Parts: structure tokens; C-alpha cells; sequence
């Protein structure tokens, strides 16, 4: 794990020159692509990229668990929701499944905490039948964070070895915006009630008691927010842990992962806390409509792409944007040159 | 003319409730999809669409025309650019043209005024070498308005009988984004100085000249903003004629229309004043980084998707913004069932 650490690459500020000239000699007023362009260049630092912006295979991960808060009446959805719709996930009826198989990206529904028995074609990770209740104790070990963070690195770069190169992560797990809050609290140093929101359709009247769980988990557990392991044992949970591994794979491995909503960016903050070298591998998606959204956002320094009041999960979000990765490559490779046209611009 | 704008069919608030309650049945937690929600339920409403979010063929077409407010230094691109490009268009080479390919549609090059020789390959609807120069007098002729916005509505309405259900505008016109401010700031109520951009690059310098080019524009043609066909033969161009045109045909078609950047809604802008009804067929595709974009967005109170920071036009942010209403479309045709798993949510 530490070797892991040690071993992000950092980006190819040398192909990354030679393609922002490439681009800049494009048939188009310079810089009229915008943030395209700006992707374009980032992709093409990627060391798992070979120098250009490119688009292999893709894949979205998504991690599902269980959490012990769900209760503390946090969550409207019944428990079992996670298990039905991780089984479902399997059918591609799914909001992800939908999305990810309009731009070509395959789903991998990893287990690494769900509270029932197993299900067959989902790929077991199984940490334990759901996670501890952060109300009155820490989710898990660190231990169990740790490892579950190994084990789904090396998933995650074995997947690089057979073509994918683009990532999407998500999750599933009933009750998870919940330590998603704290965490996102406790990273930015932003007092409960600005980050609690009302998940999965929280009835407003119940707010004020999830709001109290958060500052309770915190009180409880005082995380570390200079140690993201420990802010991940603690106030988080084996899907939030699940998906900072992902993060901390496809950036080992050199190549880009693409953010989904609320959930994704606490495990983001998670992973650049524990690795900044993790930072310019990610991309992100679309704006969550979670009302902490914004202030996560900030602490990561991003701005989303896509602004469609989402709040689905699943990473939904990240396969919507899947094709806006591609389009930056296909103009950087497809586009016409100035030069070629004797089109000359002051 | 005043035929065409009197059949624009109404949306089918029949179709539109169906959807709603089909959308809400669906394998997640209510209004979870947010706006991909809002888009389905728009679209099934649209008559040209069969009661149900569908997308057939696609097409974007590119209006092209040279202005003669060029010759006041408004703009840094030398005026052959609109036909080289325009000839580019024909190879596939430009970025419309890239990302268009991307999203599997087909772009349609239409020369309304295009001041060079006829270029082969190009559909031709030319209505003069150029527009007026607006700075001392109008763009052209109120009939030859009305008849431009006749003949594209009518070219337009027809791609429907060959299977093109989508639609995409967009507009190549070197100087395009100074009628485009006149226009804005008309219909908007705004002064120059809030809705003057820098186009394709113009130096900051510039800028206070194209302001005045604009003030002139407006004092010395008085259009009347009430009447959108008197403003934009006064201080509009063919180019932005010819976007209103597809606009008008789309939604007699009952037909969805997708926007562009800032010419784009200086032209729906016109379309709506010129037939309110048209306003249920259009949809935004993204945020273009030109300064009036805020406000023309404000009035035609839409919030786009996409957050890019585009500025290059063609019809490139329409291109970009297709998979989206794929998505949509995919969203509800495609996922489960909420009482098929036996989920029930409060
Ligand atoms: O932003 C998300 O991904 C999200 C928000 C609420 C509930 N589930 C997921
Ligand atoms: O928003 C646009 O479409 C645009 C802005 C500047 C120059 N050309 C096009």
C-alpha cells in the first residue's frame, strides 16, 4: 500500500506541451473548444494514455454495502433496497445500466459489504454484512479499510491490463449520504448543516435528526481529518472505501477516472487527502443535486461539465459524461488543421 | 408565412402525463434523474414525436453568411474564412463536422449568403453576396427576410418526411456575434455594453468600437422590438435569419430543436417573438463563454446542460449535447421497474 502510494505517476508534462500546440492548430479560433481542449490536454498527460488523448475500453465500477445508521432512521428506502438493485444491476435494468450501455461501458457490480447473501455475477469483496453504525462507533477497522482499499486498487489497474482505459465509479448502498455528509464535513472543515442533505428522498422534516447523526459520528469517532484512511475507517463506509480505491487504481495505473455525483466526491476528498498525486486523474461528471455538493466541489478545486439536478448514484452521472471524454479525443484527432486551409489569424 | 406560424401544433399534455407517470414508475427513487426527467417528459409532448421520448435520425444544419458590418473592424477573422470553412464543412473536417459524426448525425451546409462564388457540395439558398452593413442602415429587405425564414422552414420540415426527428442549429458567418449582440440587446432591454463579446478572439482594445458599431446599428434603424421579423431584417443577418427559419420549421413539424451557443439564442429569441408556440420545441444544449450569454439565456429562461466554456459555434455545442437526449430517450425506454422488484417507497 505504501509502495502503491509511492508509485502514482505523475503527469507527462512533455506530451501534454505537444498537445496543447496540436490543438492550438486546429481549424478553429484558438481556445473557441474551451474546456474540451483543457481535457484533451489533461487526458494526454496521462501516462496509461500513451501521450495522446485516447478512448479504449470503459468501465464503471459500482461498489454496493450496507450501513449499520441506517438505524438511526436516516433513510427513507428500505434496507433491502441495496441487495434487490445490486441483483438488478446484474439484469442492466438499471439507471447506470441504461446509461453506461448507450456509451458503451460495461458495469462491474462489486459487493464489498452488502447485509444478505451473496449474489451470483456480482463480484465479491465482501468486507462484512454491512458496516459498524458511525453514530456510536467507527464503521470498521483500519485494517478492513486498508485492505479493501488493496484489493480494489489491484482490481481496478488489472482491468488496464485488458484494454480499459476510462473509468467511471459508483455506488450503492442505502443510507450512504450519511457518512458521505461526515466525511465531507470533516475534510472541509464545514459544520453539518451545510453538507447534510436529503439523500434518496429524505421527507424534510427528518433532516434535523440526520444532521444530529452526523455531528454524533463525528463527536464519537473524532477522525483524523489530516489522515483520510482514518477519516474513511471511521465516519465512512466499505462502498465510500471501495470507490477511493478505485480512484487510487486508475491513477497507479495512469489512466482517468471519471467522478459521478455526491457519494464520488467524498471519496475523492478521501483519495487526494491520502495521495495528492491522485488529483489530476480525476474528472468530474455532473453537478449532484445533494445540497453539500457545492462545498465538496470547492475543497476538490472542480467544476462538473454537466448540470442536470442528478442525484441518483450508481454513477449514473459518470457514464452520461463518458461521451464527452470521447468527443475531446475525436476532435483532437479528427479536427482539420489552420494551416492546411492558409488560414491565418492575427 | 402567417399559415406556417398559425399550424405549430401545441405540446400533448395526454402524451406528457403518460410519461410523467411512466418516468415515476421506474427502478429508482422519484425525480432522482432530475432534468434527463424533464427532458423525457418535454420531449414526449412534442407531436412530430409519436406521444413518447424517441430519437430517429439527427441533423445539424449549418447556416452560412457573410455580414457587412465587417468592414468595421469588428472582427479579427478575415472575411474568407466563412467560405473556406463552409467548403471545409463539405469534407468533415471542421468541428461541427467532428463532433457531429460523434453523435451520428448528419450536417447540412446551407449557403444563405455566403459574398464568394458558389461553393460545390453546399446547399444553396443564397439570398446576396453579404448582408447590409447594419452600422448605416438594415441587414436586408423585410421581404427578403420573410422569404429566407419561408424557404428554411420549408427545407427543414421536409428532413422530417426522410426520418430526421432531432434537430441541431448552428451558423458560420465572420462578424456574426456583432448582429447577434444588436439583436440581444433589442429584444433584451440590455445596453450594449452588457451583451458586447469578444467574438473569435477580438482584442480587448476592440472591444469599445464594437460597442459603438452596435449603438449605431440600433439608433439608425429604430427596429422595433415587438415585431422579430422588423429586427432581424434591421440589425440581424441571413445567417440568423436562416437559425430562426429551422427553428419555425422544426416546430410546425412538431419537431425538437437543439440550441447552440450565443448567435443561436439571439436567433430563438427572435422565433419567439415572431410565435411564442415555438418555445416548447427548443432545447439548450450549452453555456457559451460569450458575455451576453447570461442574459439572452435569462430571457428565453433556459439553463443549459452543458458548462464548457464553448465559443467556436457551427452547431458544435448542439452536436455535443445529441447523446444527452439519446440518454434520455434510452432512460425511459430502456430501464426496469420499481413494482417488478417489489420495491415500494413511501
Ligand atoms: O449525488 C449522488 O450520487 C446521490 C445523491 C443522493 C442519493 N444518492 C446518490
Ligand atoms: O457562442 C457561439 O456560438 C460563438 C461565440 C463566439 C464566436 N462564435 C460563436
Amino acid at each position: 500500500l505504501h509502495a502503491l502510494l509511492r508509485d502514482i505517476p505523475a503527469p507527462d508534462a512533455e506530451a501534454m506541451a505537444r498537445t496543447q500546440q496540436h490543438i492550438d492548430g486546429l481549424l478553429k479560433p484558438p481556445g473557441s473548444l474551451g474546456r474540451l481542449e483543457t481535457l484533451a490536454v489533461q487526458l494526454a498527460g496521462m501516462p496509461g494514455l500513451n501521450g495522446t488523448p485516447q478512448v479504449g475500453e470503459k468501465a464503471v465500477l459500482v461498489m454496493c454495502a450496507d450501513h449499520g445508521v441506517w438505524d438511526e432512521g436516516v433513510a427513507v428506502s428500505p434496507k433491502i433496497v441495496t441487495a434487490i438493485q445490486a441483483a438488478n444491476m446484474t439484469r442492466g435494468t438499471t439507471g447506470v445500466c441504461v446509461l453506461a450501455a448507450q456509451a458503451g461501458a460495461k458495469v462491474h457490480v462489486i459487493d464489498v459489504g452488502i447485509d444478505a447473501e451473496p449474489i451470483p455475477g456480482v463480484v465479491n469483496m465482501r468486507v462484512a454484512r454491512g458496516c459498524g453504525n458511525i453514530a456510536v462507533g467507527p464503521a470498521m477497522s483500519r485494517l478492513q479499510a486498508e485492505a479493501l482499499l488493496l484489493e480494489v486498487s489491484r482490481y481496478t489497474c488489472d482491468l488496464a491490463q485488458r484494454g480499459v482505459t476510462l473509468f467511471g465509479v459508483g455506488e450503492l448502498g442505502m443510507a450512504n449520504t450519511t457518512p458521505a455528509a461526515a466525511m465531507v464535513s470533516v475534510f472541509t472543515g464545514s459544520d453539518a448543516k451545510e453538507v447534510v442533505g436529503i439523500g434518496a428522498n429524505l421527507p424534510p422534516s427528518r433532516i434535523d435528526n440526520k444532521v444530529d447523526v452526523v455531528r454524533r459520528a463525528i463527536a464519537i469517532n473524532q477522525p483524523n481529518p489530516r489522515d483520510g484512511i482514518d477519516v474513511l475507517s471511521k465516519v465512512g463506509g466499505f462502498d465510500l472505501v471501495g470507490m477511493t480505491g478505485v480512484m487510487l487504481g486508475a491513477a497507479r495505473c495512469g489512466l482517468p477516472v471519471l467522478l459521478d455525483g455526491f457519494l464520488s466526491y467524498s471519496a475523492a476528498l478521501a483519495a487526494c487527502q491520502i495521495a495528492p498525486a491522485v488529483r489530476p486523474y480525476l474528472i468530474p461528471s455532473h453537478f449532484s443535486a445533494e445540497k453539500g455538493a457545492r462545498i465538496a466541489l470547492a475543497h476538490l478545486s472542480m467544476e462538473p461539465y454537466l448540470h442536470m439536478a442528478m442525484r441518483l448514484g450508481e454513477g449514473s452521472g459518470a457514464a452520461l459524461a463518458m461521451p464527452i471524454v470521447e468527443a475531446a479525443c475525436a476532435m483532437f484527432h479528427n479536427m482539420g488543421e489552420l494551416a492546411a486551409s492558409n488560414i491565418v489569424l492575427p
